[PDB]
């Protein structure tokens, strides 16, 4: 719930995603793990989507300022790359999105700058490609 001393507003909070592969549920983002082996239960996993992607839901309209995403790191990194994040409203109106080319390290984070938005949605932009994340972390500041 708190990560280095920040509330982590997406810990606990509704997931869902494009499907599930491997029993890799889209909850496993938010469970407080940053564990990035698959083995471990931490990290989810889709089927190969057209395309694949990964929401968190808020609950409210809420303030979104960092979003920090962690990547699966013992095997296919590469396949998070390509990909949009995208904000979106109690009506499911996008408010914002960033696009994000690849990772250097084993996360990547991204300011959203206090938007207001119920939804954070990872989508990659590359059709068959499974979507495995560690843990999203968004925090409102
Ligand atoms: C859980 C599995 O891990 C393996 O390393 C991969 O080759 C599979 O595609 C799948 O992601
Ligand atoms: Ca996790």
């Amino acid at each position: 719930k708190f990560n280095d001393g920040n509330l982590n507003i997406a810990y606990a909070k509704p997931t869902t995603q494009s499907s599930v592969d491997y029993n890799g549920d889209p909850n496993r983002a938010v469970d407080g793990n940053r564990n990035g082996n698959f083995n471990s239960g931490s990290v989810t996993h889709t089927r190969a989507d057209n395309p694949s992607w990964w929401e968190v839901d808020l609950k409210k309209m809420d303030k979104v300022g960092l979003v920090k995403i962690y990547n699966r790191t013992d095997a296919e990194t590469q396949r998070l790359s390509n990909f949009d994040v995208i904000l979106y409203d109690n009506n499911r109106n996008e408010v914002a999105k960033k696009h994000v080319n690849n990772l250097s390290g084993e996360s990547v984070s991204l300011d959203f700058k206090e938007k207001g938005a119920r939804y954070i949605k990872v989508k990659l932009l590359t059709s068959g490609v499974p979507l495995s994340l560690a843990e999203v972390e968004v925090f409102r500041e």
